[PDB]
């Protein structure tokens, strides 16, 4: 059934990842994944609030109102990876990691998500930016990245901006 995820070796890590100038507002300007079905979707936002500690807290704030969803990235082995921290709380999560692959900060980043699930493995990659708008060579930049992962054209999505919500404090 699923396209098989890849493994953490083969996507690309940031080099010398910089959790500062990381954290801060990001909007979801696209989405890939193999549970994406493409059948849009309202652009999100997530935002990254770093920690004393080097965790993140990780609040995402949705269109349904509005709805947050606040979790905590904990740092793993090599600078721009992580676990989901409060694993207790996601009974049907077996693992989840995070790895930053590719954002030069100030505007975009790619973002790697994997989670093991029910023994079946997902996984999606995110197209943040900085800004609602990214540029038409970055959105291709990252086409070609979720096909490299094994993606199809319907697993890809690009989101519709808006004001509501996403924006607010
Ligand atoms: C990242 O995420 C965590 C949330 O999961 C967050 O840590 C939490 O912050 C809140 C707010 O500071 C803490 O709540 C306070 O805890 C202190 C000490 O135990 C309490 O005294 C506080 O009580 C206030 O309200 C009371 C109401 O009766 C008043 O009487 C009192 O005067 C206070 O004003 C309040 O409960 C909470 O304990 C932590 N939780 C953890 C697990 O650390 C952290 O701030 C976030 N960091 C960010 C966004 O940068």
């Amino acid at each position: 059934n699923l396209i098989p995820a890849p493994s953490l070796l083969t996507v690309p890590l940031q080099p010398d990842f910089r959790s500062d100038q990381f954290r801060g507002r990001w909007y979801v300007v696209g989405l890939a994944g193999n549970a994406v079905q493409k059948k849009s979707f309202t652009m999100y936002s997530t935002i990254y609030e770093l920690q004393e500690n080097n965790s993140y807290n990780v609040t995402s704030i949705l269109v349904r109102g509005c709805r947050y969803w606040i979790r905590t990235f904990v740092p793993s082995s090599r600078a721009g990876q992580f676990t989901l921290g409060n694993m207790h709380r996601y009974p049907q999560v077996q693992s989840y990691n995070v790895q930053v692959a590719t954002t030069d900060y100030n505007q975009f980043a790619m973002v790697f998500f994997r989670k093991t699930s029910e023994n079946k493995q997902y996984f999606k990659i995110t197209l943040y930016g900085r800004t609602k708008e990214l540029s038409p060579e970055l959105k291709e930049r990252f086409t070609r990245f979720a096909k490299s992962l094994g993606l199809k054209d319907d697993n890809i999505i690009f989101s519709v901006p808006t004001d509501q919500c996403i924006d607010n404090s």
